This record gives C-alpha cells, structure tokens and sequence, in this order.
C-alpha cells in the first residue's frame, strides 16, 4: 500500500482503513460522518469537500511545517487555515457540509 | 482559490502564498531557491511526495472552522509519519529540515 499521505479512501478501502479511526487525539483525524467514513471519495458530496483541500504547492506554501521525532519515528507536522469565500453562492451549503463532518464521531449511535 | 494555486518561477511562493514568517497562518517553508522556483524547484518532486491527496488531507487532519472579522476559516492540523523503511528516508529528512524556517537566515 501507498504511503498514508498518498492514499485515496473509497468504499473498497475506506477512511478508517486508510487513515485510522476518528477521535480527539493529535495524530487522529476528526473529520467524517458514518457515510463519508464508509464511502471515502465515492461519497456523493466528496467534490464539495475536496474543493477545500490544498494542492501540493499550497500545502507547502500556506502551511506551518515542522519536523518532530517521537518514539514511533519522524513526523512532518503541518498547521494552517484556509479562508472560505463568504461571497461564494454555495457558502451556506459549504458551511453546513463541513460542520456535518467536523467531529461527527462524537454523536455516532 | 488560494489553496488550489501552483507556485512556479512566473508566480512564485511569495506572490501565491505570502511572505514566509513565524505567525500562525503564515507559511514558514522554503529556502530562497524554493521561494523563487515553486514547483519548478530542482527537488520539487521529493517535496510533493509528502503533500497529501484531498482524501488524506480530510482523513488525517484535525479540521475546524473559525469565524472572525476577517471571514470564515477552515483550520487544519496534523502530522504525516515518515517511513524509515523508504530508501529515500535520509534524503527526505535532510530536505525537509533544509526548507523549514529557512527564511530566518535571510531578509
Ligand atoms: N493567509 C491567508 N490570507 C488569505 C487567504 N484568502 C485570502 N487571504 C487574504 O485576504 C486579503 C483580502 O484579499 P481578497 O480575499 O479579496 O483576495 C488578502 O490580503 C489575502 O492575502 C487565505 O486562505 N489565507
Ligand atoms: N496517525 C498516524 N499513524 C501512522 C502513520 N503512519 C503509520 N502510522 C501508524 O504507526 C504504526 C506503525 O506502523 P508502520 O507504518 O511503522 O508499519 C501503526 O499503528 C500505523 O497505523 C501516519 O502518518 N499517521
Ligand atoms: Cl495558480
Ligand atoms: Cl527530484
Ligand atoms: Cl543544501
Ligand atoms: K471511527
Ligand atoms: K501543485
Ligand atoms: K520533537
Ligand atoms: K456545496
Ligand atoms: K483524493
């Protein structure tokens, strides 16, 4: 299997198979409701979320990058913020869609 | 949008993503040569090897939303573990460390 950062989740190799379970810890992802976790890029509204992911150039250009070492190895750390356009005609739906998936695991039944 | 921009010799890292610096939403990555070249940089493929796919970006990161006087911001934090079994591991560690906070050494 490809290095983690190059994995593409789909129904056949889903979000928790490729990127681990959702949770509150620093090395855990917190994004994705039950539908997105199970479907990955097969998720119907996936393109509306992917529009906000950065290109390789923007990931290294916009982010604060670091290099940390832990008992498990060497990690490339990254942090940043992407400004949405609150004048985009779909701004209201984009906010609803992102929030729907942000910390969705906290209310899984 | 800014997150889909591609920096090149004609539209460099500073023009596309702002000057490097120490602040929280300020990019700190790139020596003068990478800032000048962007994706045209001699070792750009070795750097792009660490950039996440859209799926890994939303799968690995801690995503949030912050609404302030400047707008609505999608925040992100995470860490990508290097594979110490990758034959390029030594070069990857040296290359990343070279460009992290390189701006501190020049105007
Ligand atoms: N750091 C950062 N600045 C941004 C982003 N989007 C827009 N800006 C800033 O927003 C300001 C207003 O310009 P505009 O948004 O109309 O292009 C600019 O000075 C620009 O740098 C973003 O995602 N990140
Ligand atoms: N959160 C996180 N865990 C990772 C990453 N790469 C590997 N791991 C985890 O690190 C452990 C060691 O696996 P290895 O990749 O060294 O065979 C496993 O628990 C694996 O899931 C990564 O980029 N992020
Ligand atoms: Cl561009
Ligand atoms: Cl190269
Ligand atoms: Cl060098
Ligand atoms: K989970
Ligand atoms: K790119
Ligand atoms: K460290
Ligand atoms: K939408
Ligand atoms: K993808």
């Amino acid at each position: 299997k490809k290095p983690r950062q190059k994995r593409t989740a789909t129904k056949a190799y889903n979000v928790t198979q490729a990127f681990g379970r959702r949770g509150p810890e620093q090395t855990q992802g917190n994004f994705g409701d039950q539908e997105l976790i199970r479907q990955g890029t097969d998720y119907k509204h996936w393109p509306q979320i992917a529009q906000f992911a950065p290109s390789a150039s923007a990931f290294f250009g916009m982010s604060r990058i670091g290099m940390e070492v832990t008992p498990s190895g060497t990690w490339l750390t990254y942090t940043g913020a992407i400004k949405l356009d609150d004048k985009d005609p779909n701004f209201k739906d984009q906010v609803i869609l992102l929030n729907k998936h942000i910390d969705a695991y906290k209310t899984f039944p």
